[PDB]
């Protein structure tokens, strides 16, 4: 099949109003594996937005403090879909909106900590906290490092710290999990590596496709969840 996230719903609205974000889910079994709801707005850098467990967990859905009250997370397993409401929308609220896999299932040690597989995104515009270099470069060949400086609540306190590459349009993809380790499919001359309160990102031998924004992420404990840097352009 293939792990597929589709996200529907978005477009132009007026404020205050409401709308309802689809995620339809396929190529794995829907049910056990928490799903998370992300947001690219211009000008801020990624932000979570929230993440419903899998029903073997709770379910009971956590949101973020900005959308803390007027946004609502839910999920249809018979139907394999998740959904974002969204209420009271300001013109702050404009962005496009990711969805969400945990890198494992319910199972795992390590679940509630890494997200993959991001769908393209639909775009939501509405009428009317980590260190990370602006900009990098190098020639193809050479190598670059990119940082991403937190705190001792994140990126220093953990070991997940989370790297992806973004392309203009395109769903934002994981480089690096777990401060250090590769997804099956990226290639190892992109690293990752963490020292104290700042993790470095680094891609040997630049190649043309290798240009890109690099956004930075960390688990930030119970109450924050997740956290981004404002993200790094990359230019070969």
């Amino acid at each position: 099949d293939e792990v597929q996230l589709v996200e529907s719903g978005g477009g132009l609205v007026q404020p205050g109003r409401s709308l309802r974000l689809s995620c339809s889910a396929s190529g794995f079994t829907f049910g056990d594996y928490a799903m998370s709801w992300f947001r690219l707005a211009p000008g801020k850098g990624l932000e979570w937005v929230g993440l419903i467990k899998s029903r073997a967990i709770d379910g009971t859905p956590q949101y973020a403090a900005s959308v803390k009250g007027r946004f609502t997370i839910s999920r249809d397993d018979s139907n394999s879909i998740a959904y974002l409401q969204m209420n009271s929308l300001t013109t702050e609220d404009t962005a496009i909106y990711y969805c969400a896999r945990d890198f494992y299932d319910f199972w795992n040690e390590f679940s509630h900590r890494t997200f993959d597989f991001w769908g393209q995104g639909t775009l939501v515009t509405v009428s009317s906290a980590l260190t990370q270099p602006a900009s990098a470069s190098g020639s193809p060949g050479q190598s670059v490092t990119i940082t991403c400086t937190g705190s001792s609540s994140d990126v220093g306190g953990y070991k997940y710290v989370s790297w992806y590459q973004h392309h203009p349009g395109k769903a934002p993809k994981l480089m690096i999990y777990e401060v250090s380790k590769r997804p099956s499919g990226v290639p190892d001359r992109f690293s990752g590596s963490k020292s104290g309160n700042m993790a470095s990102l680094t891609v040997s031998g630049l190649q043309a496709e290798d240009e890109a924004d690099y956004y930075c992420s960390s688990y930030a404990g119970s109450y924050n969840f997740y956290v981004f840097g404002n993200g790094t352009k990359v230019t070969v």
